């Protein structure tokens, strides 16, 4: 093609690539949900309200557990690629009441959300990353509807081949001594999904150019190897070694927390599938015939969506769909019901931590050992959890190690509940006795306006923790500065 | 074949089938341990010694979770067929040393073990089932060697077909209205294991014939379904309505427990094989049909794997298997430790001298509930020969929820005496209550012995009395 190898414009590939560009359009279906998952941006803390606001399968307690984070103000079901950016300058995470008119995140943010990064990475280097992510948010900028997530985060436009766009992707691939040249073109139909759907976070600034982006993958893929990852990479102490990484501090436990974002790859990679080579593609993209002839499909949602299950049946010809489906479920319904449960005990131990912090009766003598092992407890606790439950598959990308990480998880809680009781010398054992729910009531509701109001701020135990936030105009609406 | 219907001897049949025959005597190999099962008859819960008396992993606190059961004298991982009744003889779970020579269990423990089944039904009717295990012992009464599971237990003698011996499957498939002819041969490649490697129960006399073996598969057959099935089937109460089933009561807790056994069949059938129409034999009978029914883990190359997963190489598949066990075994190990803590607040609260809650006893009775949940839980993973790979998500959730259990007993216990016992619950279990590695029932004739350890020192001391039987003989 003539298309230029750094194009930004989805719009540019539809002329001469109009099966692949149509299909690439039904993403913008955002209708269908269907058992665990779907393409309805309902809040996922809401189990309350119906569709579209909430759902039957959401998590009540999420904003608990990530209160002093901006995921307690917004974090919501996805929608198609078409929509990243909409989505993305929707969401109440981003600061839009600043009279700066910061976001209060780092550009960062933008770097799975659009091809134009390619030019903003060649534009200022190292430098874009700790911009503030409002820098770029302007109809000037970018432009919502043709620069989201397209053919150029996948493809080189000349030659339609595979291509890696992203910097934190390659980064990795170098660290670990790979090279894209010598890949199968069946791990390549893995690794573009690799470049966004996975687990990464923000460079602090002593160990490199400031929020530059890392998949913290060093010690392994999972959980656990994670966890012992981010004993370092975080701030250096007068002594100059990178002490352990914290996305947060947990507003009302105070223990330093991990944030787990999608780890798709992380999971599948050594699951059922993944193990045995097969690709996110072969699922997510099944082979398709229309007008004419066979096409990758471009539609990447959920396989559940269709009742017939064809895009298993190039591998599972003797399956009907029906029995696939309920394979499936098989699955995600324990998964579901245990996650839920995890996150219960997850809450309960933060909040057996913020007790014994406000403890005022005599202590145990080991009382600070006993304290620093209960909030290592919570963090890695919270970090299993968030493992299973940022990931979008519900435990069907990998069973085992779902259900596993769970069981791990709530070993963890339970345990940080124990020591922080010890600590107190049993002296709050008889609060933590109850329903969570009734101690510590799951927070339906909480923004950044909200957060304005010190009396909406009363009305819950927890959110009573945060500080009111400033009288403030609302500054941004898309991409309108106002 | 000229073969007699019941033929008991598996020595009939080496003659018209020595393929088969040499393929059975394959099962006289018990040397070879895979990672987490193989064939020698280690101790399993010694993790301690060397093999063949222990396994680096083996399941330290059985004897514990167990106390008050015969299990707790003995139980080790399993060999081949052709050495059933050599092991059943050689169990210390069978009392050997009562002078009237009896065995303090049910007949009903040879329904598994023997074609002589199918004559001693014959002979005693349902009488058969509560007479004394060890009325059928001696030399006289059965071949160790020809008579052990062979042959007539699977096969109609006369045509070879597939047949069922079993009169506890056959009731099933008579209570669930299925049947036999109408079978498909795939089905029947199951079935003919699902007739011993299950999980079952012995009627008590309130409801049928004493000691009659019943599978508890009417509410499905999950560890909830079973447990809920056991709410029922005990004894009757004055107004003869059936109690929940016991099968022992915990000499620690005293918990009313239910004892689960090699839930094979249960475990699998919905498992991602068994709910695929892959059958027991398709993996453990490889294509003749090789009759050596052993672990497929001994295979470097996975042959019985590969007539399905043909583009996998062994060491992929033995990886695969392996994913999952080393995951079920870790959590095993743990939900075992949380169900050992919840006996122990259990047994704490009941001797709790302190101030207690104003809703103590219905707290405790909710605790004790949710031990027995949660044990019946991690005993129907433990048990099943497959550490997981079976069914790995049906294990591992149901290790969760077992540990569900027992901690809610902890809470609930914990919270009954006000607290009062939380101080002494907040340690290592096992500095509390140390794993029993040892303990027989010769053993348990010496006080002193039963002193060294705090949940020995509540089992009563057993009379001084020399062994009275050794295999099948007398002394
Ligand atoms: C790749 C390494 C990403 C980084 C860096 C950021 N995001 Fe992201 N985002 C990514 C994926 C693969 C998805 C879909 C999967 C999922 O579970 O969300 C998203 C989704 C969003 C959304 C929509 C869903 C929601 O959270 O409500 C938003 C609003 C969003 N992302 C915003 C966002 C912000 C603020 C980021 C910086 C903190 C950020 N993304 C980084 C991939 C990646
Ligand atoms: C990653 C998220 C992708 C996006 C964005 C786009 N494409 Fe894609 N494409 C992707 C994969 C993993 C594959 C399979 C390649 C293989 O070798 O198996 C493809 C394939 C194509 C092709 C080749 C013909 C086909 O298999 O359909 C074409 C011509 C193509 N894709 C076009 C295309 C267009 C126009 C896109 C923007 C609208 C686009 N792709 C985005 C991955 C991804
Ligand atoms: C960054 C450049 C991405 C690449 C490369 C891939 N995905 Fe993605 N995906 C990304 C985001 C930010 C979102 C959220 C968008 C929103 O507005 O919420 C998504 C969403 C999905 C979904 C859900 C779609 C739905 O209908 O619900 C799926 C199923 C999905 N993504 C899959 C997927 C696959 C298979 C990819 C590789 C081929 C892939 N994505 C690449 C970000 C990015
Ligand atoms: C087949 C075995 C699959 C492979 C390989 C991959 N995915 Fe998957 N995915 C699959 C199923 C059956 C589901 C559940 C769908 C449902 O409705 O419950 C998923 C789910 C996802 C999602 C969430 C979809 C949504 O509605 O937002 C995403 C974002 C996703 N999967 C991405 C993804 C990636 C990155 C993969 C490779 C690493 C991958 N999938 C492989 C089936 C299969
Ligand atoms: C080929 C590229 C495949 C596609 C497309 C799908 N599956 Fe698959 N599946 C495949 C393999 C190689 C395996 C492991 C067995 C092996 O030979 O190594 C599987 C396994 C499953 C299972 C069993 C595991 C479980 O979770 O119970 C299920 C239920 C399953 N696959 C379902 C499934 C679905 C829903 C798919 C479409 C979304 C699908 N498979 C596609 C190979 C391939
Ligand atoms: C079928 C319904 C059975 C009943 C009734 C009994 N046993 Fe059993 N036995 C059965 C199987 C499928 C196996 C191998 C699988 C396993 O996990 O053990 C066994 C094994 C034994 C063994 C050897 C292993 C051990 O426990 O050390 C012994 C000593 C044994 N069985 C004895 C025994 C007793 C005493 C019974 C009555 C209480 C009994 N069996 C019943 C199948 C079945
Ligand atoms: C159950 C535990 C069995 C024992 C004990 C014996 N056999 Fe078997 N046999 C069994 C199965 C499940 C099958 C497969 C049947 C099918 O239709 O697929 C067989 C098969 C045979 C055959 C048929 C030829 C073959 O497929 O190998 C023969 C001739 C045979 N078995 C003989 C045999 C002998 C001699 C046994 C005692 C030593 C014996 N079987 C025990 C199940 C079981
Ligand atoms: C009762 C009549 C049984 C039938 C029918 C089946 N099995 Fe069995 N099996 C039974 C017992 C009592 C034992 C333990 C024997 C001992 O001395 O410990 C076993 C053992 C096994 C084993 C383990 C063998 C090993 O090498 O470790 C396996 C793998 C096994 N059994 C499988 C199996 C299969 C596949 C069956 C159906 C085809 C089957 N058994 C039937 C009791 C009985
Ligand atoms: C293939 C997918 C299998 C099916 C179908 C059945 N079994 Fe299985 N079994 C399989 C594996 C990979 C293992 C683990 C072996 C190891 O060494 O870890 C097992 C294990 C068993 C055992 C224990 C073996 C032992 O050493 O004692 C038994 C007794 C057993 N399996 C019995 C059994 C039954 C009754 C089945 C049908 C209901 C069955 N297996 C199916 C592989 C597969
Ligand atoms: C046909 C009769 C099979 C034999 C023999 C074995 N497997 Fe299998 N396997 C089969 C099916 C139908 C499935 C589900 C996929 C589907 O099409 O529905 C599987 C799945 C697996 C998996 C993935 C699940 C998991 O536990 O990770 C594995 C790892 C697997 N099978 C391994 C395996 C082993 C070790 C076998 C020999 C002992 C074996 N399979 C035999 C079909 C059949
Ligand atoms: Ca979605
Ligand atoms: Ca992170
Ligand atoms: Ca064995
Ligand atoms: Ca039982
Ligand atoms: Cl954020
Ligand atoms: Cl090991
Ligand atoms: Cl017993
Ligand atoms: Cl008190
Ligand atoms: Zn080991
Ligand atoms: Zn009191």
């Amino acid at each position: 093609t003539g298309i230029a190898e750094t194009e930004t414009k989805m719009s540019a590939f539809k002329g001469q690539f109009p099966q692949q560009y149509a299909s690439y359009m039904k993403n913008n279906e955002d209708r269908i949900m269907t058992d665990y998952k779907g393409s309805v941006p309902y809040h996922k803390n809401d189990n309350v309200n119906p569709l579209p606001k909430g759902f039957k399968h959401a998590q009540p307690y999420l904003k608990n557990l990530w209160l002093g984070y901006p995921f307690m103000y917004e974090y919501n079901e996805t929608r198609g690629h078409t929509y990243a950016i909409d989505d993305f300058l929707n969401i109440d995470r981003i600061n839009r009441f600043a009279a700066d008119g910061k976001g209060n995140l780092p550009a960062t943010c933008w770097n799975c959300k659009t091809p134009k990064m390619m030019e903003w990475v060649s534009q200022y280097g190292d430098k874009f990353w700790s911009m503030d992510v409002n820098e770029f948010r302007a109809k000037d900028k970018i432009n919502a509807h043709d620069e989201t997530i397209g053919c150029a985060n996948c493809h080189d436009p000349a030659t339609m081949e595979l291509r890696l766009y992203s910097e934190p992707l390659k980064d990795w691939l170098k660290r670990s001594g790979k090279d894209w040249q010598k890949m199968s073109r069946n791990e390549k139909r893995t690794l573009v999904c690799a470049q966004c759907h996975v687990e990464y976070y923000f460079t602090h600034k002593d160990n490199g150019p400031a929020a530059k982006p890392v998949f913290p993958w060093d010690n392994g893929f999972n959980p656990e190897d994670m966890y012992q990852y981010y004993k370092g990479h975080g701030a250096k102490g007068p002594d100059g070694k990178p002490g352990p990484f914290v996305d947060w501090v947990h507003a009302a436990s105070k223990v330093p927390m991990i944030k787990m974002q999608h780890p798709e790859y992380e999971t599948f990679q050594d699951g059922p599938h993944g193990a045995a080579g097969v690709s996110c593609a072969d699922c997510h993209m099944q082979y398709v015939r229309e007008d004419g002839k066979k096409i990758s499909s471009h539609w990447m949602t959920s396989p559940m969506k269709d009742p017939e299950m064809r895009a298993c049946r190039q591998c599972h010809a003797d399956k009907t769909g029906e029995y696939l489906r309920q394979r499936v479920l098989y699955t995600q319904q324990k998964t579901f019901d245990q996650l839920l449960k995890a996150q219960e005990m997850s809450v309960k131990a933060h909040e057996a931590v913020r007790l014994a912090n406000a403890y005022e009766g005599h202590r145990a003598a080991n009382y600070e050992a006993l304290m620093a092992e209960a909030r290592e407890m919570v963090r890695k606790g919270q970090l299993f959890w968030d493992y299973v439950s940022a990931e979008n598959s519900v435990g069907f990308h990998n069973p085992a190690k779902a259900l596993d990480t769970l069981m791990t998880s709530m070993e963890c809680s339970q345990k940080a509940v124990d020591l922080a009781t010890e600590a107190t010398d049993f002296g709050i054992a008889p609060a933590l006795a109850g329903d969570i729910k009734k101690l510590v009531p799951p927070i339906l509701t909480l923004s950044r306006k909200l957060q304005q109001d010190p009396e909406f701020l009363k009305q819950n135990p927890w959110t009573r923790l945060l500080p009111a936030l400033p009288k403030a105009e609302q500054v941004w609406e898309g991409q309108d500065r106002a």
